[PDB]
């Protein structure tokens, strides 16, 4: 697998993160984003770093940085992680926000919960609130308080079965996650899995299912030098080898 790092701009610039892990021995080469970096080489584990602890970097996928980028939230954007540990993409929308806003970062496990704390904590988001709840009880909750959101992330992970919810309920989901957007909103649904009835048809499911929903299409032009092209269904995208596999789409409430 190649690896990446994502360079925290909360806290360091990514020419000066560079330099110093370049002194260290590391190699690192560019990619289509300034604050991202392929480790080609390195004489220690990446996430064994004083730099790691002191939250400069994100080790995560390149495909993995495509979510929150699709979704592109405002800086003022009340948004919705659904499916958020370990924290990766909820860190990096709250880079993209510049810590203002707020985001809702909901995980169902307890234990897990502890680990997208701890990445939230070390990468320095100030802008995050973590819930410790099912979305299908804790979306009752903020439909009945009328708390409704600007845009919503709904990445799907690649009893027993409540615990792997997001990786089962990605239709119930995407459903629910319509049903919290404000008017005009707008949910990026993205997984790593290449189930058949976890890509595409999720989106078929969901366009077929309301009559107040659109599909926005993305494009792949920008995500120079990564394996990315359309799905199946015009607009929506898919990674491949050597980047890690991942499928992305973006829906409109209208």
């Amino acid at each position: 697998k190649m690896q990446f790092i994502r360079v925290n701009t909360l806290k360091i610039n990514p020419e000066v993160l560079k330099k110093r892990l370049e002194n260290k021995g590391v190699v690192l080469e560019k990619t289509f984003l300034d604050y991202a970096f392929e480790v080609k080489k390195s004489p220690f584990s990446i996430g064994s770093t004083p730099e790691y602890l002191f939250g400069y970097y994100m080790p995560q996928s390149i495909s993995s940085m495509i979510p929150p980028i699709v979704l592109n939230p405002r800086e003022d954007d009340f948004i919705l992680d659904m499916c958020a540990a370990p924290g990766g993409k909820t860190t990096h929308l709250a880079q993209l926000m510049k810590n203002k806003g707020t985001i809702v970062a909901v995980e169902i496990s307890k234990t897990r919960t502890k680990a997208l704390k701890s990445n939230i904590n070390r990468m320095g988001v100030l802008n995050t609130i973590i819930i410790n709840a099912d979305m299908r009880k804790y979306k009752d909750y903020l439909l009945k308080n009328e708390i409704f959101f600007d845009k919503i992330l709904l990445d799907a992970p690649c009893s027993e079965e409540d615990i792997k919810y997001c990786s089962l309920r990605q239709k119930e989901l995407i459903d629910i996650g319509i049903d919290l957007l404000k008017k005009d909103g707008e949910l990026v649904y993205s997984t790593c899995s290449m189930e058949v009835e976890e890509n595409e048809e999720v989106i078929k499911y969901i366009l077929q299912k309301r009559n107040d929903v659109e599909l926005i299409i993305i494009k792949a032009n920008e995500f120079k030098g990564i394996n990315i092209k359309e799905g199946y269904i015009k607009g929506t995208l898919r990674v491949f080898p050597p980047n890690e596999p991942f499928f992305i789409a973006k829906l409109r409430k209208i």
